[PDB]
């Protein structure tokens, strides 16, 4: 087994009821819709009291500069945004973390074990956090995939589902 349960459905509370978070965009995110899913979450959300940075490499996705365009792009904030080595600080108050569409960005291998298949870095540790919304069908590969056992800790994981399905029910459609 893992340490999850309810999908998107979850999301709601560590995502549109979650004192602190961070979006950290993937590949899916902003390719998935929380480019303005997690746009206008990262509003109707924020706005309700709770923060949300961005826990990502600076460039977990396609170009480097590119996973904040969803979030500019889009209309979410990137003053708000940590790209990797100051992430140390949106997860060490963020009581969740909404990994959305990332995958080798999040590599926890190098918190937890080096024996993965690459060596990791000082990824976003984002399991390290309340809960973590790894959205994404379930084989993602990304540039490595391989070790993330995060998903075994405290309700802190990923949410099979495209990242569209991810905001959509939470901030956009919860009940
Ligand atoms: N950006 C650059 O210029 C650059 C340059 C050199 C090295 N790198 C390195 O490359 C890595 C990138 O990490 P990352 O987490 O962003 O990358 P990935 O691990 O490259 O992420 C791809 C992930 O997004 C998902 N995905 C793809 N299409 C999707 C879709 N249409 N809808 C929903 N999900 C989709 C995949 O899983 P699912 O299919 O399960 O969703 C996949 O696992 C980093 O280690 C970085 O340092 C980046």
């Amino acid at each position: 087994r893992s340490v999850k349960a309810g999908s998107a459905e979850d999301a709601a509370f560590i995502m549109k009821n979650a004192s602190k978070v961070i979006i950290v965009p993937g590949y899916g995110m902003a390719v998935a819709q929380a480019q303005h899913a997690l746009r206008e979450m990262a509003d109707v959300l924020k706005k309700e009291g709770v923060e949300v940075s961005y826990a990502i490499h600076p460039v977990a996705g396609r170009m480097p500069g590119h996973m904040n365009v969803l979030l500019a792009e889009a209309n979410v904030p990137y003053d708000e945004v940590f790209e990797l080595e100051e992430i140390n600080s949106s997860f060490q108050t963020a009581d969740v973390a909404f990994v959305i569409g990332a995958n080798d960005v999040t590599n926890p291998a190098a918190k937890t074990d080096p024996s993965s298949p690459i060596y990791g870095m000082p990824i976003l540790d984002v399991e390290k956090a309340g809960t973590v919304l790894f959205i994404k069908r379930s084989m993602a590969s990304g540039y490595a995939g391989v070790e993330n056992e995060l998903f075994f800790r405290n309700n802190t994981m990923m949410l099979f589902g495209d990242a569209k399905k991810m905001t959509e029910q939470i901030v956009q459609a919860m009940n």
